[PDB]
């Protein structure tokens, strides 16, 4: 077989759809999600055109192998789909109807500066390479691009599945690539971050704070110190779950801010003891009682400028 | 190959079956499970009819490529089934009975809100897409739907494993497809959790009320801040063992709760201390005797209206 | 490709042999092991029936396509078994001599009660189902039963490797089933456990009862905390290498009565402490020296007891 | 089908390409990274050669069965590629131009020196046997060698992607080999590093200094002491994250220089301690107002020669 | 096709070789490495034999399908190689020259005892069964066995690749089996384990001696306990680099036997404390200061003792 000829000299037209059965597995780590999903490939083959009245079939139904099926690729894909042909349909025009189950993982980068309050745009990229006989362009067909109500995205909000009409036609090795963009937008539910790494995170925070009412020096070294191991147990854990970024993110800068707090309060659990040592409790008292109002204070108004930035 | 024709206008009826084998891999996180069953078909095609007395036999045996097949597939497999033809009979009045052997993973959403004394349904979609000649429609034929006595699931009590009679018929692009709901009910054997989780973290909680029977600021630090890291040992064990969600789960609302306890007790031994300090230890002795008291019944009113909201 | 016919009425019967080459990762927590064998199978086909003296070989060889085969499967293997056919010779009289070379992953249930002194029977089920025109029965040849000597499985000993000589005939889905019974008898190697988790846990539960021996509250509060704390490192790290399970290993009852040592511990240590507060060092002195003998005995005596209910 | 044959004694030229679709999982620990490209072959076959005029064609398709290709493999790949064939175009001459697009887990050692400021040279190795007919000798096309703008390698920074254009012709089981290298230059995106790793292992390096404003031993035991763990904490998070290497690493280095550090700390809080027990807290005074400069002078001195010695 | 006809009664000598392009992923839990390699057959059929001078051609190219070649099969793989065919040689007096790229996870057991001191021997173990024409035997061609110079196992240091040249003929399932050993030397890079985990464990272990040089009970129940917590993370992080195993090795012993001073040192403590507050600290004073030296000596006594019965 080989592709359909041209009547004039115009480009082939497939028409394309894809219709998410499911998706799953949203790796943030590797920048990849697995989906499972109906692709729908529509062109016109004149050479397999009929009569209705005579031949008494509206509908012609074909083998893959036995007619021409272009070649469409997805570009943002780990290994080549696994595809099963549904059915391959040809009305009395010639104009045919190929259907496809497919599983693909798909590598698309995410956005982390927001963290965990991110919302991104996952794609999926359709390509087809022109061949030596006739030019193929893509086309999205808006009547077969959707999604089952049913799919879910364990963590995150499917906001919406949309295709971007307009292909992106470029030469690539001397011959017409057509590219299709469709997109995936999600949005992260932040819910669990507060009662599990948030709120944990401010309580251990606000405990190394009560060292400012306490005139006992290795209590007061023991509350810090062991305040800010917790702290680095919950800075590890989002590493973890994260994946390292060459910009700052939200969590991050967060995390790394509460550092600079225990580093202060040592500094003044350290000069507040010198200058009980040194009997001259009075200045101690006084730089005691400032951090007391400082920390929260500046804790405060920080986080506030940091919100400011990131949003 | 083609569809059986229809005698008057009717929807082909596949009759359909599923026997568990064997069951296994419940990931709580990935919220899938390994399935290992038979699945079984039977319709109606008059073109395979024969008659017993001309043949010699009262059945006939078919290779999958000899004759028509529906296409069934499963809706939420994470990729296509592994399945192996096992027999294909055709009766003299063209009824085929097909049989097979598969393997897949299946993806069902689970509900942690009562973790770990929750219980699951676990889904299995059966679909099938009607064909331009005729329209196909599923159902349950409850004589060939089980499972084996031994088919067992890991931390899992197997409740029922029963069909819904009743296709969900709908419109997807453009074709009619009938879906089938095949339901695994389990519910989760939570012994391990008491001595695991639920009392090494409750035994944490009442060490670290011994802080209210001594005066030591210093041994009461130590006491708290310890046991408080231990219960954040324990804490964030969980979290890897179970799902990120949007909504609090039965331990999650128990281990926050708990940080609050750590907060509070905090509060309490800062207070007791700073009145030592201030030459006033009546006070304190107040605030100490009430906590000995509040604190263990607080904590047990707490859980109460907690298991009360959950179940 | 039929079955072969019956001479009288009898069911065809298919002598096995299972030769295991490689057993390995055995997976506690999967409750899986993995498996590298020598299949054989053994019927006979009259079709197949040959004079060597007009084909001029005394053994035919087929090749799988070009024969019948009974469909022989595993009960319990997570996916269908990766097989590659060694071998099909053929005997003048139309006896069949299979033989393939299988891995596979063999899902079968572990006994933890007694873990890390556990002995297991991990099980291999052949199938065969019967097809219209005859019943298929299996038959153990236990001259072809075996395993090579170099077979080892990492962290347990291979006690056995025996066949349950007569099948399980059943029915299932109107048609009759022949299972047989493969069994492998191992018994983990618990050597390693005792340096690397009993003894260390003693250690630091006995370095916990020095605070007998001690008055300092502070230094008490020091030892029973962090060294409970070190116990919850090994509680949790076992957890990873152990299965959740229904019911109390022997393992698990050791590390859960720990817990109540260092609760009874912690108790002590502050009716100490209050004592002294409260200018009776007398009644503390003595309650102290009780625990001296008292924690060991019971201790011990407890011990005792437990491996009583689990041996 | 057999090689084309020598016009005159010549060998057979290949010209070959790689185009990057695709990069991704950049394995540290396995030194190894995932690609999806396009794999380019051109040769001449004058078997295939034609008319123009009489075949009204001036290109030819084949299908990959139909003619001779090549065999190329790459050297250095996990398994064997999975390929897809694109294209095969033959021109008048017989000039064949084949395209298959490929994706492979490509195995290139890695230099963890300046980690985590290396830059690295991945290797993409092609080659070809030369077959008893004639001899086979690979060569770059440099207009068909690139990769697309969008091509990523998470915590990388894309560089060059370039061939070495000579190939290495050799024996190997007495056949000629015509291998070629294909380069990928990455440098690392050490951004993460600094607020993860480095920034909170110095904060807790520098709150262990605290120690020499103190006369407290019990709270510079504590304050050491601590601080040591967190930085085994890090120090582990580390190896975890790096590969074991034969040699030292530059966070290695800067890793293991710090554990000197708390060990002397350790002993000048011993000293200054003793000292003071012995009734002679001028000579402690003396040490520890010493140490205040020392320490950082150097640590700082410290990393200059490690910095030099690794840049 | 079937073998070849013996002239006389000897039986087939199939030449083997095995080239190894890649070695890689030793795991150490699992006893397994990859391997990338060319395997060579060289066996002689007469019915292939031809004329030189007559035919031409010098040599002859078959398609694996068109000739007989011996079933080779490696005795230790988890699964079955990965093989593709390079190429067939027939010489005109029928010696056949087979030659495969082949990629597979090869199972050989590891000795643990001298880690991370050891080195070992894996194994790649070629096997041929005999037919019921003619017996097969294999043996080693000298010269088409090696390996690349620029294979590299991560970790350790590649000693040498070579091939045991006499067969291990035995009968097993009532046929002959040729059994080849080809033996891959290595030694683990220990390097790393210096700086990474015996420096550091070392340290905590001095760290705990400086106990000896104070007599506040309270700073040495904190230095004994705390760096008997490190020692315990070190100890656990070795248990997740290693096996378990049914023998103590080398890193093993070292940390049970450290685990043993901790006690000792805990008891010192202990003991110190109690003479201080029974009013006697001249006996306390004599012990403190016997265990200054006896630590050091003993410990490194008992390491001598240990390296010697371990080397
Ligand atoms: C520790 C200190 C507190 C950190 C909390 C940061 C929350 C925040 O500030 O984030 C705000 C986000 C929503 O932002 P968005 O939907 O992306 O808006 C983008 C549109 N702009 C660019 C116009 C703004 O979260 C929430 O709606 C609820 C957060 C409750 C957190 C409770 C703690
Ligand atoms: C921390 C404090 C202890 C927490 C214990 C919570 C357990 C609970 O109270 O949960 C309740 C569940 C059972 O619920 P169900 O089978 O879903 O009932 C459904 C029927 N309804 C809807 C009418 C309620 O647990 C148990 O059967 C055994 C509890 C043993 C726990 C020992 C500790
Ligand atoms: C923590 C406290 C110590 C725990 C050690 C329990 C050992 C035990 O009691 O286990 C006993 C098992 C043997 O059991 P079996 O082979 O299944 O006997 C089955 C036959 N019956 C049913 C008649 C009993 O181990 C051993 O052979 C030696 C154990 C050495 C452990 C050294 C410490
Ligand atoms: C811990 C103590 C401080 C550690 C910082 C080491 C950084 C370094 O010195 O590393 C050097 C690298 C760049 O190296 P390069 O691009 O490979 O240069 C090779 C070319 N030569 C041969 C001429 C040298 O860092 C940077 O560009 C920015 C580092 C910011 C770190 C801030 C803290
Ligand atoms: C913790 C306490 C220190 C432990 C150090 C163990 C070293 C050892 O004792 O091991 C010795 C091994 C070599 O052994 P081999 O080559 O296998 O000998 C086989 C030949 N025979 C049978 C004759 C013995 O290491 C080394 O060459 C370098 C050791 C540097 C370690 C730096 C610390
Ligand atoms: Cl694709
Ligand atoms: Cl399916
Ligand atoms: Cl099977
Ligand atoms: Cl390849
Ligand atoms: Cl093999
Ligand atoms: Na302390």
């Amino acid at each position: 077989v080989s592709p359909p000829p041209p009547i004039a000299d115009e480009p082939l037209t497939v028409n394309t759809g894809i219709y998410l059965i499911e998706s799953y597995s949203l790796d943030d780590c590797a920048e990849t999600f697995k989906v499972n999903a109906f692709l729908s490939l529509s062109w016109k083959d004149r050479r397999l055109a009929f009569d209705p009245v005579r031949s008494g079939v509206r509908v012609k139904t074909y083998e893959p192998e036995a007619i021409w099926i272009p070649e469409i690729r997805f570009v943002n894909v780990e290994n080549a789909r696994d595809a099963d042909v549904v059915d391959i349909s040809v009305s009395p025009d010639g104009t045919v109807q190929y259907l496809e189950r497919f599983s693909a993982r798909v590598l698309s980068p995410l956005d982390f500066r927001r963290y965990p309050f991110d919302s991104q745009t996952l794609h999926i990229y359709l390509i087809v390479r022109s061949v030596d006989t006739r030019n193929i362009v893509l086309a999205v067909d808006l009547e077969k691009v959707g999604k089952n109500d049913d799919v879910f995205l364990t963590g995150w909000d499917i906001e919406s599945f949309t295709a971007v009409v307009k292909p992106a036609n470029f030469a690539l090795e001397d011959r017409l690539e057509s590219k299709l963009d469709y997109q995936l937008r999600i949005s992260r539910q932040y819910f669990s971050y507060i009662p599990n790494i948030i709120l944990p995170m401010l309580f251990i925070l606000f405990i190394s704070w009560t060292a400012f009412w306490s005139t006992s020096y290795e209590a007061n070294v023991t509350l810090v110190v062991s305040t800010l191991i917790a702290h680095i147990a919950f800075n590890i854990l989002v590493e973890t779950n994260c994946p390292k970024t060459p910009y700052m993110t939200y969590t991050g800068a967060i995390i790394f801010m509460i550092y600079l707090f225990y580093f202060v309060a040592v500094i003044e659990v350290t000069v507040q003891h010198y200058l009980k040592v040194e009997s001259q409790p009075a200045r101690a008292a006084s730089i005691t009682r400032a951090s007391r109002i400082a920390f929260p204070v500046v804790f405060l108004l920080a986080n506030i400028i940091l919100a400011f930035l990131f949003f």
